[PDB]
């Protein structure tokens, strides 16, 4: 089934086909003069996938308010239908990230809907940073690191349930992000809290299938405003190293202190084999969870530069998980996810254009200016024609958001769904 | 009316009177050696008041979750009852700050309950950063600076209603904090948005009584994550100067960029006569809204140092409004407000101990070390005995939280009020 | 000609074919977008930014300085080097002087400038360091020092800078001082600012009718607790207090972490106090790195506000543009060349913004399309436009490549003695 | 004695009565709290922190250095001044040397230290600046430089520092380098770190059985884009990789804005890699201001983690303590005196925390009482304990007052020639 009528996709592609041909051929000639085969780049770009978050499909909110738009998804099934639109038009988001209990539903039904829509499932996400109705023990003062044994046990069991749901739908990983921490000096004993966390995570690790990975996600602050148990990549590395080979670190771009060199953290984790994956988004102040690349596109490119360099250095067994983790408070969630996925492919494509041999030479000779200009020559390249052609060749739309709007999809679901 | 049994207050005071007498006399002797009359300090401290936020007595939350405790107040009336406890025990929070529509209710009843509890009302707070039921125009894309004229008009009318409510209960000011801004480059035209804001505030200004003040509150970010119309004190100054004499700037401690020298902003606003008031709280990362002085007590003292210096060089008319703006997510709201008000008086008392003449000399002589040590000599002084004696002498508790717990108030209201339920913070819609 | 014309010609010819292909391709793409590439190029070739005399020599940090070869022996050598930057980029016809670093006979400075085809931008005073023979030290301040005689001395220095500027063609004085405190209590914030305002008022009295006085704010460094002119708010208060000739200068790296700098630019323009800019890039503090080398989009967003001002018809808006950078690990000339290029790049992209479309998206609160409208311009590779602008004005298609081909650095290395003490 | 004993005696007697009153009052208050003031004073008397040789001279920024009178020139003058700090505070018996700044015949250094009653803490290498005659420049790095010969030179320098330390009684080497990049792409993050680790392994091989090797992380400066040893995470990787003798040194001002530094301390302790501390205070960057002059509570919270670690009986816990500050606008000796005092103040307050009560409030999630339990200790004015500790051990009740009364500064000013009168 197609959420967007194929005739609309075809019409909107034909409408822009002439211009795309001109732009693609021009870029192809330019890249040829630079010793690059545009076809090789396009081939790789159409193979780059990033998971879409179920929680990014509906309108998000801040601690002050939430302003829903029309046709808001009523539950996970509406969310999957909307995710199908993003994948159909961008062809870059074949998999969806589920969050439990937000997306709790019959696993078999979720799988059935996914297969029918042509969607798979990425890492499962547990939730012990909020209480559900009728919950025995509250996570107000923590979960996996709570001082109360029964509360930690409940948190561990919840994570095990997430694994069971994931096994039924085809997921192969569990991502653990908790709000555990303190808001006041002295409230928590830093070391004892971390010890409790490690012990609880060891229980989750024990119940982790051998064909699964366990990702821990660090965050400097929020909801905890003084200290956070898994506060940065250093603590995260200690966690992954302690737990075992199936445990790795997940880097969410907006979870770092002001001015942090995030691409270096990425490089360090790769060198020590603990880069499990990414949570892409952009930010300017805190964990803003904005559309990827909308604020600092160069930083996104620099992160991908490290990923491509890893392949160039010959790093083996490196297949980091890629996922978008964003909240859309003032835009149509589907449109934001579409352009965010596009931006991630944009940064990747540009990273593929870097002349690695030239860069290596400038690095060895300490020619800082030419080294940085070598990266800029790739980053400054407008790869939109490659992204558009990749989409066109794989069943997507030349201009995804334009096609989405032309389809009238939002108005359609607005009529099918309550206000 | 006394929310806390007088016999309990008396009992818990007597239990700690002996120790307090010893500490107070010891501190008195120490201050005497330093040429300071402890009685003069205590007299000033017992007269220092800070407004308590009605939204502070209810458990707060983040965008991820809210974890209510027992005996959560149902509405403004329950909140007033709880605020009465803070005032009774600390004697430092006689006035309450209301937020509309959260606390909307019959002005006559609000005023009636306040008088019965011995509580007054500080500045009113308007709310155009969220949508209420039946609202004609959404504030999703802004309010006072929204591109849509009808939306700005609705926001203006709401603020005027806040003034009308305040006039009936004894309030003398309106604080305006909005979330207006953008999450993406290009979404808003910075200049046009600010022009719209200024025009809307001018309409609100026209509705201000002669003895009223209009306080605009700046904030770097949140809910807007790229730009905010009233983003810092610079824009705030432009607003206040543009609007008129009754318009001033409100400084919320947790609303500034990392590493900002906040006490300097305070001094600058005082110098140009635009320091409307404060929203006290503490923080480490963003607008954390934590208990005042719980993270950076020296910074709080340094802010008070600027205020007391002004109070010293006689900046007449200068009467900034002091208010606590905090959210309590992991403590009993009443206890946190009690200790926060205490910490504010602590910083004030220490600022009063500064040898101004000595400091001035070291400043003129560029003796940086002795100048800083002159501030430290005041700040290092443990003024707790003064704070406790001030409370005891005015009908309060030597140890407020201790007396609060001994009274069993929380368990009391917990049995009178309906049970609460924990949930999310609205990060996503129902599912 | 600092750089042999035959070298510039040879290197331009070597790259002519590719430039033609790229420029024509971009022109067709822009035409499809309703933009005339020729109109953009014509404006870009007229965008100028002042080159700092202090940026031509290798810079350093408080830990160390690592000079390269052929370091300039003073202002005359510095002007010669600035001439290279202008000849190759054609985007830096004016030089920013700093006194007393560049103190010399005004007549000689003017003669060298004219001979090289260079003019002079705003003068920069220096009361953040002590020069020989000073009766008073600036250790504890200058224009805001507690000692009246010290303030008077700093005022006289600034007036001297104005005299030098008048003689060479300058029309403005930029004042940046380190005045502040390193400890709470050391300074009375208000009295220190009042002293500063009194001293600046005196300097203001010495301004010719057609001169401007620019005050430059900075959050910290050299002062590590408080700084008198710490941010744009205090800066606005200064400009408004002094008069119409006084405006604020915004140095990109002088703001608190995460500050929305482009908004500050918009605010100052709205109130007629945006005197000018000090361009550079940074990641941590006032790093003074090559413009756009760290955050190119931010640079574009600043230019977006500048171009919007013109779009809104702001009257009498002629902000000064200057590069303020230090080059610690690169050939200073090469870094200034590429920095000037990046500045023109961001400017060119700002010119490409479809503001008619943007205005509509802003009115309808279509945040996604509004931001995509800016991105469509920013994502455009305008290098062909910058290169063609250089070709037509006597510059080099690839400035740094031509610079290296000329062997200039090796040449001056043999002519200039390296300091030995 | 640098300071005449009669002066120390006179200035102590002048303040003896007030100290007695305050000490007895605090003793009674602590008694009511179940604490023996005598036990606290005994512990405070034994808490030592190393004084930096580079701290007694006036510091500066990249903009300027404003020396005071009697500036110590050379390590011998510096040791004489360090002796004053130890005599008056009795809290700084050991000095931290920096090579080559303090290079001198080891026998003479040792002899001078012994004569002044001073020992030597960890040695500090310098490959972040170039020395005269140096074969390879550190402009682009040292231990992680791309050039093998440059890395070898850096390694040899560090080995030389170990040799000097062995001769004077030092038992550790602290390695802080500026290695990094100012531009994206300039360095390959991974390869640079691999080179650093290989170089450090060579240095590790030259460590005596009873020596420690401390690596010091820093977010930025001198490198403004990336730094090889940028944070505690990389630092942990270094220490774990090198071996049991390698640990991490935490300099308070070397972290990103808002970082929870006390947590980093706890984490390193838990994994046995907390080598030591570089105490100072800051507000913006690596300001290197007097300890506790900006954020005294943070300093106390760091000490709370140290005292807790000992209370828990953690193994491998025995950190070195050193002051790493620069004094740009004060008498260096006075600042070091009061900074050492502030460090002992924070330590003393940490000793007052009721650990049993705190543990209970933590287990029961009583956040308010847990934080108040820390505040009860922090709010306690321990000055009487610090003063009594000094008085009982040969120091001064009020160190700075005694220092000024002695006229020491004027004395060395008369013995040491300044650049200009
Ligand atoms: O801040 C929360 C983290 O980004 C987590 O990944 C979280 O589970 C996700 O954002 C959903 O709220
Ligand atoms: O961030 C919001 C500001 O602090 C306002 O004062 C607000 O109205 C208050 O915090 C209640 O949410
Ligand atoms: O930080 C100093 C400012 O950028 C000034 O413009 C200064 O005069 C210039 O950088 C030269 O040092
Ligand atoms: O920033 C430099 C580090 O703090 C090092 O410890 C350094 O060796 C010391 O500060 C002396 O410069
Ligand atoms: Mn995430
Ligand atoms: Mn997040
Ligand atoms: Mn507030
Ligand atoms: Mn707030
Ligand atoms: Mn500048
Ligand atoms: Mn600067
Ligand atoms: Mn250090
Ligand atoms: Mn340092």
């Amino acid at each position: 089934e197609f959420r967007i009528a194929q005739d609309v996709v075809a019409r909107e592609n034909d409408r822009r086909a002439s211009a795309l041909k001109e732009d693609y051929e021009a870029l192809g000639a330019n890249l040829a003069r630079r010793g690059v085969d545009i076809e090789a780049v396009t081939a790789k770009v159409e193979k780059f996938f990033v998971a879409v978050p179920s929680w990014g499909v509906g309108t998000g909110g801040t601690r002050f308010a939430r302003f829903p738009g029309t046709g808001e998804p009523r539950g996970i099934f509406d969310k999957l239908d909307d995710c199908a639109v993003i994948q159909q038009l961008t062809r870059a988001t074949p998999n969806v990230s589920l969050h439990i209990p937000w997306d709790k539903a019959d696993p078999k039904e979720l799988k059935a809907r996914g297969d029918a829509l042509g969607l798979g499932f990425d890492a499962m996400n547990s939730n012990t940073f909020s209480d559900a109705p009728g919950q025995a023990h509250s996570y107000k003062y923590g979960s996996l690191s709570h001082t109360n044994a029964a509360t930690r046990a409940q948190a561990v069991e919840h994570n095990l349930e997430c694994i069971e749901i994931g096994k039924a739908i085809g997921s192969k990983a569990l991502t653990v992000w908790i709000g555990d921490g303190s808001n006041f000096p002295g409230q928590s004993n830093f070391t004892r809290a971390f010890e409790r966390y490690l012990s609880a995570m060891a229980e989750i690790y024990k119940g982790l299938p051998d064909d699964w990975k366990l990702f821990s996600e660090h965050k400097m602050y929020e909801p905890a405003f003084y200290s956070t148990v898994v506060q940065d990549w250093g603590t995260n590395y200690l966690i992954a190293q302690t737990l075992g080979p199936k445990a790795q670190c997940l880097v969410d771009l907006g979870h770092h202190a002001p001015n942090t060199n995030i691409e270096m953290i990425v490089a360090r984790l790769i060198q020590f084999g603990k880069l499990g994956g990414f949570h892409f988004n952009d930010s300017k102040y805190g964990d803003d969870d904005l559309d990827a690349g909308a604020i600092e596109p160069y930083r996104l490119f620099l992160v991908f530069n490290e990923l491509v360099d890893a392949e160039a250095r010959g790093v083996k067994g490196f297949h980091p998980a890629h996922m978008i983790d964003q909240f859309h408070n003032v835009t149509d969630p589907i449109e934001s996810l579409i352009n965010s996925a596009n931006e991630i492919r944009r940064a990747y494509a540009q990273a593929l254009l870097v002349d690695r041999a030239a860069l290596s030479g400038y690095q060895e000779d300490n020619d800082a200016l030419m080294a940085t200009e070598t990266l800029k020559r790739a980053y400054r390249t407008d790869v939109e024609p490659i992204l558009a052609e990749a989409r066109r060749r794989t069943g997507g739309a030349v201009d995804p958001v334009a096609t989405y709007r032309a389809s009238g999809y939002r108005a359609r679901v607005a009529a099918e769904r309550p206000a």
